[PDB]
This record gives structure tokens, sequence and C-alpha cells, in this order.
């Protein structure tokens, strides 16, 4: 979904699916800022690639010899592609990693060369915790069980595998009769149009349901558990995901049935407490008034549209990442966890 | 208006073209009942009752019998096709097995050919004074400038006029209360945001608009003060059928701890079951959840599971509201101790 040319960045087009797949070629720090705004290209690691190869393209662009000076708007940049979109971490991580590649660079030229070497690499291992998401989740699941998920955290939203839809790729191979119910997430629907392409697209055992079904499904399905992605997880636990998910976790608590948060390292923020101090990022009412331009609801009537909830770590029954499973006490687990 | 009948015909506003449109609908035939039931150009387990009613008596026209048992031989005939429609309301059943037990002694053609018109109206006009009535019972619920969250549309134009459950807003509106409500989308069909949205728009009610996945995060953020949904067909213990998305609304509203509230005029009850989960589920054509207003929102073919209602126990519910009052404990028994007649 996500790939370089040192000259731009192509993307494939995520608004588009499941009707064309389309690509785009973006060239322009601005062509950027709208990719993710607009959701051209979305998922917290996916989101954080791009952004990375954004500044590193913005970059050549930059006129100069002074490192001093080159740093200086370098930041613009960064304060610019950073502001795009707020909730999840990967985001404003990857630019981290990048703006401290070249805390250290004597001249210039390479600190652009340094750039583009660190997205590159940002990309590289997001293939191998993802990869290991896969392996590490699939652990918890058996032959037959059907488990529910919510968005998209899968191949594009990422680089490869995803981190929820990750073990269902491995379950494959094994031939686990894996049975999977996802939601259409609305508004945006990244779960019927892009979780439902996709796993249709590898032959993955799906079945669509509305987001209200969630709980009607967990009783007359016998739903087995519950996995999802995440967009920002704090050192207490609790976790940031796509609007809806906090219902699944208090709605599944309810059936006693299992609540999985996967998510790559790279997705937690140990500067915040807990997730009540976490932004949630509210998005156009008109993603609630209407769809591919045909209204569905009265023009101008009010909306609440937040893209994300939190589920309180009182909800999950455990955490995977690419080092294994913490199904408790996230609190300190973390502290362990985190290291360098 | 909801459902009009003429004497030759019934005009139903198109409830699939809004909120864009408002075009209406001349039904002649027991098809076209047929249809706009099966196709939800009209729905509301009240206003389906209406309509299937007064439709089986328009039925009862065109039909040539100098015989009384004659007439009302072939007359089930009608009654099971409609009767075949859609499942889960018991309103259509209900509304039905009353026009043809007015007919029962029935002593010319003619009789009952009438009689049946003047069944249809009986229970229209029933509807308004019962919906008046949910719509006060249920009032005394609400403080002033409390955020309610409802689901679907139980309004004027699921029902003859008033609703049952957003009775209480239009009445709220009234006597000038702060009443904040909240409507829930409710995919797939989207009465929610379609119906509920446009009409209380229409009325000045305050309303926002919230897609289903939000209820959990609306109740925390927007601390709502309570909910209110209304049935399709209530079990004899408190067990109530209503529209998909329910369920969830009612365990969620247990967990952040708000009376969740149910409000059926007495039609939509039951008693000959024992619970809900031996409730007629329908389940409507897949193509509802692949696609949004011919918008197509996922790959065609991909398995879909569509329920149109869900069910809520009993005891999740914190009070059920009928035109007869309110009932707050054993269901089983204010239910038993009200059917009495």
């Amino acid at each position: 979904s996500v790939e370089w040319k040192e000259t731009a960045i192509t993307i494939l087009n995520q608004q588009k699916l499941p009707d064309e797949t389309e690509y785009l070629e973006l060239t322009t720090k601005e062509d950027v800022f709208d990719a993710i705004v607009t959701l051209k290209v979305r998922g917290a690691p996916a989101i954080g690639i791009t952004a990375a190869f954004g500044l590193a393209l913005a970059a050549k662009d930059i006129e100069t010899d002074n490192v001093t000076e080159f740093r200086r708007r370098l930041e613009d940049i960064k304060q610019y592609l950073n502001s795009s979109r707020p909730t999840a971490i990967n985001l404003s991580w990857a630019l981290e990693r990048l703006s401290h590649s070249v805390e250290n660079a004597i001249s210039v030229n390479e600190a652009k060369t340094n750039l583009v070497h660190e997205a590159i690499q940002i990309q590289v291992e997001d293939e191998e915790t993802c990869r290991l998401i896969g392996q590490n989740a699939l652990q918890l699941f058996k032959k037959g069980d059907r488990i529910m998920t919510i968005c998209n955290a899968g191949s594009i939203a990422t680089s490869r595998y995803g981190t929820a839809l990750a073990p269902f790729y491995l379950a494959k191979q094994k031939d686990l009769g894996l049975h999977i119910y996802a939601c259409e997430t609305r508004p945006v629907l990244q779960g019927s149009r892009l979780t439902a392409w996709e796993l249709m697209q590898g032959g993955i055992d799906v079945t669509l349901i509305t987001d209200s079904m969630a709980a009607h499904t967990m009783k007359e399905k016998q739903i087995s558990a519950v996995i999802v992605g995440a967009d920002r997880i704090a050192k207490n636990g609790d976790t940031a995901n796509k609007i809806g998910t906090y219902g699944l976790a208090i709605l599944a608590n309810a059936f006693d049935i299992p609540f999985f948060v996967a998510a790559p390292l790279s997705t937690f923020d140990t500067k915040v407490k807990c997730g009540a101090d976490i932004p949630i990022e509210e998005r156009d009412p008109e993603e609630v008034r209407q769809i591919s331009g045909v209204r569905t609801a009265p023009s101008n009537v009010p909306v609440f549209n937040p893209a994300f909830d939190i589920t309180p770590h009182d909800l999950i029954s455990g955490i995977i990442t690419e080092k294994g499973i913490m199904t408790g006490n996230y609190e300190e687990e973390i502290e362990q966890l985190f290291k360098g």
C-alpha cells in the first residue's frame, strides 16, 4: 500500500476500495498531508510509514548548506505532517525517529540520505513486527473458533500481514478452520470496504455484519474471542482504537468472551498516564450524513463524529506485540517491556 | 400522514425515499401491500399492521360470493398472503387476526365486506390515542435537559401518529423541557438517520446523530441519562424483540447503569410465548449489508449476516411503558395481570 520512489510515493487510494484499485503518486509535502487527513491512506502504522517517507521526500526539496537551518525548516514540515491526524502515535513516532536520525549529521546531503534510510528502514521492520504479531496471537485461538474484529488492521493498514488480521492469514495455512466476523466499521466502512475485500482476496472465511449486530452475533454465533488493532496504548494499559472498539470490549466482557488488542510496540505512548488523556479525533460531520455523493440523513442534522474511543485495560484479556502476550497488569508489564 | 385509507386505495408515504424525498404511493392490490411492506416502503410495527389491515379490507372488495362462508373460506388466502410478508413484528399478525374475527358472526358478504373497513379504521385511530397515552406515560421518566438515546424510528410515520418511543419527545417539546435526544443511525436500513433524524428535526426536536458504533463512547463522553426504544413483539415475561441493535444498547446501558426503557402499545404484545428466544427473527436480503443506498460498500459476494431484530432479555429492561401505564419489576405477572381482559 505504501511504496517509495526516491522521487515520489505511490499509495493505494484506500478510499476507492472495494470498487477500484487506484494508485496515486504523492510527490509534494502537501499531497501527503492530504492523503492522510483524507484517508486515502490509513492505519496507524501505514500512516506512520508514509509520514516518514513524507519528510524523507520534502527534504531533498530543501535548499541550502546550513545543517542548523536545514533542521529548522525540516521541523516546520514535521510539525505540519504531524498536525495531519492526532489520535495515533505511529505518526509522530516515525517523525521523531527521523528528526533524531539527524541530530548529529555533519552535512546536509548525508542528513537527507539519512532520513530516507530511516524511513525505508521503519517500513522494513514493520513487516517483521507484523509477522510476529500474527504468530504470537495465533497461540490464542484454536481450530474451529469464530473470532470478531473491527476496522481494518490488515495488510494495507500496515505493510504486510497486519496486526489483528495477521493471525488469520497464518491460521489459513495451518488450515485452522477459523471463521471470522468482521464489522463494517461506520462511518468510513473501513471494515466492509477493506477488511472484507482483503480477507476474501486471500481466501479467509469472512462474514460481514453491521456494527450493531455485534451483540446478537455474539449470542447466536457463539463468538469465541475478539481481536482488534490500536492507534495508541497508554502506560496504564488503556487502548485507543477505531470508534466502536470500546463498545465491543464492554459488550464482549458481558459474554465473558476474550478481548485482544494486537498492536506493535510503536503504538505505545509511554509519556501518557491513562487512556482518558488521549486526544480523540472527531472528523467531518458529513462522514455520517452522506456517502459517495448520496445523502443519508438530513443535510444539517447535528452529528457527533468521534473516530476513536477508549477501552480501559479492565476490559482487555490480553495484549499482543512482537515480544509476546502480556495478559494482565499491563502497567508494570510495559515498564518491563519498554527499554532503550 | 403515514398511512391513508381512501375507499378504493391506500396512500402510503414511500419511506425508502426519505430523507431527500417525500413521494406517496397508491396501493390498489394486495400485491401492492405485500410489496410495500416487504420492501420497507412502509415500516414500523403499528404502521405495518394499519396497512396490512386496511389492505386486507381493500382485498375483500374485488371478490364475488353470494355466500358468507365462501368469502371467509378464501378470505384467509389473503390474510396468509400478507401475514407471510414479514415475521417479527407481532402487529401484522394481531391486526389481521382482528379483522378476521370481526366477520365471524357476519350474516352477509356485504356486511363483512363492509365491517372490515370499519375495523381497519377502528384500529388506526385506536393507535393514535394509545400513542398519545404512551407518550404521556413515558414522559414521567425524564427530568429536563437530559440526553436520551434511541434506535430505529418508532415515531409518527411508524405509527398512526405521535409514535411510541418518540412520543415522549414531542410532548416534552410541548411542555418545553430541555430534551436532547441522540439517534443512532440504525443500519442496515438506516431508519434512524433517515426516518428519526428527519422527523424530530421537523418538530424542532433537539436531535444529534451518531453511528451505531458510538453508543458506548457517547454514553461516557456525553453523559446520556436514559435509553428508550420500541418493541416489535414482547414475550410473556418481559423479553422484548426490537430492531437489531437494541440488545447491545441494553447491555451497554446496563454497564453504564442508566435506565433502558421499552415503549410498546398493548398490541405489540404476544402473551402466547414463554420468552423471546422463541420469537421469529426475520432475516432480510444480504445486499442490505453490502451497500448504502445504491452505493456498494463491500465486495458483492462477501457473505453477510443480516438479522432485522435481536432480543433484549427482560432483566435488562428498566421499565416497559404502555397505553395503560408503566411496569418496573416482575414483568411476567404484570404483563399477565393486564391482558386479563
